[PDB]
């Protein structure tokens, strides 16, 4: 059983989320201008801590795992997803602009567990798409719901003059298992050599 | 000026992308994102998109004949075909920069155990195909990855959407719940501020992403 609360100034972006789990989306502006120029200078705007503090006060408890997407976060991995899959309560704080005043996470950490995470090494305009990814990766692991996958095939056995690998039609479990291992190994070496402890291209 | 076509059995999942697009960019003809229901290209009254995996195993595999027809209609020789997959090459910021100058992206979103490999292999004989993963976690299908790719790519297209880690940011008020903004930021010593931010970045990268060093 899990409850997920998502806080965002763009609640409409979280629509694609639509009994063991409830997901609720909250408009941050309900607790109010949410942004201002950064202290110390720099381009863009920073979300003010005041509005966030009030929102999180209401939504979070000491048992909450507060998730804060950020391009500067610890990596969110499958291990993270497994870890979070047994939590009772995730709150995902989605910001925009140049980010959220750091004191929001710092203040929250005095009261609950806080995880600043990034879903990958690319830049988004805000946390919402990251929230969608995190929710999907976590929810599919909730109780009651290494190497790269090799290629998959289905009918027909010949299509546009391209044949399904004959071993897959042979019914030889051992040969099929071995061919699939080899395919995964070749794929991992080519595409993700880091997973096998080699240099990245 | 970019056209993105997304093909999916859950077109409603992609609706927020068309929400995030500013009218000015669309009206200036800088961007067009169209979403297509894969079932438009099914052959049978049951609108089947999947079938059992050759060689056995759990789950199902998306049918090559359905995808083949969809991509035949939507793609041209100039298309960059993007296929999200947990077995893909990593999608990075460098990838996003590269793709941001493309005329036509087609994103093929699958489900279940994947799309019959012959779809991408056949497509690759007449267009550029890119199998990519957005990170080291497992999703149920390509749709959430497509959302991420679209956003990361389009924000690099001039006026469409509107290394070390970045350190912390602060704004008003100067004191909040017992926490003061670091005084250096209010010092007016901008060389010192830059050095402070550099050191914050270094420390954060060591703590959170040692792999980057
Ligand atoms: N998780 C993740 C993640 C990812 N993997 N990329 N971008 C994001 C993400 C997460 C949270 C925010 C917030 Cl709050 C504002 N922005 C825009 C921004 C901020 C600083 C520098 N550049 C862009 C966010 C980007
Ligand atoms: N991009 C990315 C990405 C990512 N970073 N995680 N998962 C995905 C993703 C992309 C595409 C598909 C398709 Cl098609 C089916 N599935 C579910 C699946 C397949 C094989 C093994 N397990 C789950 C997909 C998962």
């Amino acid at each position: 059983s899990m409850k997920i609360d998502v806080v965002t100034i763009f609640p409409e972006y979280l629509q694609p989320v639509r009994g063991l789990v409830d997901v609720a989306v909250h408009d941050l502006r309900r607790w109010t201008s949410v942004d201002d120029s950064p202290y110390g200078g720099g381009p863009g705007m920073v979300m003010k801590p005041t509005v966030w503090g009030d929102a999180l006060d209401e939504i979070c408890t000491s048992e909450t795992l507060l998730v804060v997407p950020t391009p500067a976060g610890y990596p969110f991995t499958q291990e993270t997803a497994w870890q979070w899959s047994t939590e009772d309560h995730l709150v995902i704080a989605c910001g925009r602009y140049e980010g959220i005043d750091q004191r929001v996470a710092d203040d929250a950490a005095t009261r609950m567990r806080v995880r600043e995470v990034s879903i990958g090494d690319y830049v988004l305009n805000g946390g919402e798409a990251a929230a969608l990814v995190i929710i999907e990766a976590v929810l599919r692991l909730v109780p009651g719901v290494s190497l790269l996958e090799g290629p998959s095939y289905t009918r027909p056995p010949s299509w546009r003059g391209m044949d399904v690998p004959p071993v897959l039609l042979s019914g030889d479990h051992a040969k099929i298992a071995a061919w699939r291992a080899e395919q995964s190994r070749q794929r991992t070496i080519e595409r993700r050599p880091d997973l096998l402890g080699f240099d990245s291209p």
